[PDB]
């Protein structure tokens, strides 16, 4: 019944407690090991229950009537993104209220999830992006020409794997390329709001609500580039996903809100680049730390899936949303009260012992791999299907050109308990 301590809490809850994974991952399994299903009370948080096993992260995803992303009825009454309380008190001024600052599916309930999911379910399923794979596959090896052409001592983010995936995404979501640099310093204030080296000149760096007043500035100018995009789209549509999205409309006729298309275009132009782009750097890293593993898939190509699901599972770079219990609810022999946070924390569920063996061991023979990296529910990622194939393509076209991967500087880690991983991967690489 105690609260979580105070040190181990704050590891989880705080973001830079994430600065550094080895202290991060030893909360993790504490957790696990000896208070699986506590409630951390960290000052300036609301209380949160941390749900650490992966069968409890099930339990919770797969009962949204019970536990709410978005506060239910009450739209905009809980934050599915962690804020402080600072940060949530700013976000209710500006919005008057609520904490609802994206109309994007994380902050949906449903059914109203359920009917704004289906305008790009079909276009996220797997068969309806093989039609994909030629592009990505083109972008892959002048991705790879690039990186033979500047040698072989490089930062392996962000002078190699950050521009793969945001041309692809952009390239299919129809943004021309001269946009991509904006787009990508967007998305670092996105997921930096938190982070030391990513705060943005124009907010109060050190107030206590620095990060919300952030993530607004940059949903701000997110808006004001994707407000051109949604017109230009609905005057002339394109064979675009961005087209797609844009002339959406509902069962009356009527196009949904254009904010509707703003939280699309937000999750796809932040979510649908970076985290492919920490877990190629992620898998990079660990073949430096495994070379029999890199040795292994260029002898048999068709491991390349496992590897991309063993990256997967071991980055696991979205670390959290969190829930609100609509109803009191008792799991693991805890009392869970209505109104009571939950934070689901995915990265923790992917080490759980009592479904990996060894599961802090890069292992890519986990067949079926288990893994929890998209989470579950019906809010599920719906770019996993595009993130397997991005990833799978450009191993296929990379790991033939490489002998060997060796970190040759510190990594870097972005400072957040939200959309994680590395920022900077210093290697030195044999090609082949
Ligand atoms: C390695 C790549 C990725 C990982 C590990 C990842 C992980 C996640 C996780 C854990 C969630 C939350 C699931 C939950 O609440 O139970 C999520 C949600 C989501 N992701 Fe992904 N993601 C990846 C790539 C992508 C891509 C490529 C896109 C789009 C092109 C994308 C779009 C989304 C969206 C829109 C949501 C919100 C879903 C909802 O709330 O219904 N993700 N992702
Ligand atoms: C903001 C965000 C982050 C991770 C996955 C999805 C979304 Cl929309």
């Amino acid at each position: 019944t105690a609260a979580i301590p105070d040190e181990i809490a704050r590891q989880i809850v705080l973001p830079e407690g994430h600065k550094d994974n080895v202290p991060l991952f030893e909360a993790y399994r504490w957790l696990r090991e000896n208070q699986p299903l506590g409630q951390a009370r960290v000052e300036g948080y609301d209380p949160l229950w941390l749900i650490t096993k992966y069968a409890d992260l099930m339990e919770v995803e797969r009962q949204p009537q019970i536990f709410a992303a978005g506060g239910g009825e009450d739209k905009g009454s809980n934050n599915p993104i962690l804020a402080n309380q600072a940060g949530d008190e700013f976000t209710r001024q500006l919005l008057g209220g609520n904490l609802r600052i994206l109309d994007a599916l994380p902050y949906l309930d449903q059914p109203e999830h359920s009917v704004v999911k289906d305008v790009a379910f079909d276009w996220f399923r797997p068969a309806n992006l093989k039609k994909w794979e030629d592009r990505i596959r083109e972008t892959a090896r002048a991705s790879i020409d690039r990186l033979l052409a500047g040698g072989p001592d490089l930062d392996a983010v962000q002078e190699f794997a950050v521009f793969f995936p945001l041309r692809v995404i952009m390239s299919l979501f129809g943004v021309p390329e001269e946009d991509e640099p904006r787009m990508m310093a967007l998305t670092q204030d996105f997921f930096g709001v938190a982070d030391p080296d990513a705060q943005r000149d124009d907010i109060e760096a050190l107030s206590p609500d620095a990060a919300a007043q952030q993530w607004a500035a940059t949903i701000a100018d997110f808006y004001a580039y994707f407000d051109v995009l949604v017109e230009s789209r609905r005057a002339e549509p394109r064979d675009d996903l961005a087209t797609l999205i844009a002339v959406a409309k509902d069962e009356n006729g009527e196009y949904f809100p254009k904010t509707f298309a703003y939280g699309w275009f937000v999750a796809i132009a932040t979510a649908g680049h970076d985290t492919t782009a920490s877990t190629l750097a992620g898998c990079l890293q660990s073949l430096a730390a495994h070379p029999e593993v890199l040795d292994r898939v260029k002898g048999d190509p068709d491991l390349i899936p496992d590897l991309v699901n063993e990256s997967l599972r071991i980055v696991s770079p979205v670390k959290h949303f969190t829930r609100v219990a609509l109803q009191d609810y008792e799991m693991r022999g805890q009392k869970i009260k209505a109104g009571d946070r939950l934070m689901l924390l995915f990265q923790s569920g992917n080490r759980d012992a009592e479904v990996f063996d060894r599961p802090d061991d890069f292992d890519i023979d986990r067949r079926p791999n288990k893994h929890i990296a998209f989470g579950y529910g019906p809010h599920m990622c719906i770019g996993q299907h595009l993130a397997k194939l991005e990833l799978k393509v450009m191993l296929q076209e990379l790991l033939p050109h490489l002998e060997r991967v060796e970190v040759s500087g510190e990594p870097k880690l972005i400072q957040t308990n939200f959309v994680g991983g590395l920022r900077k991967l210093p290697v030195h690489l044999t090609f082949s």
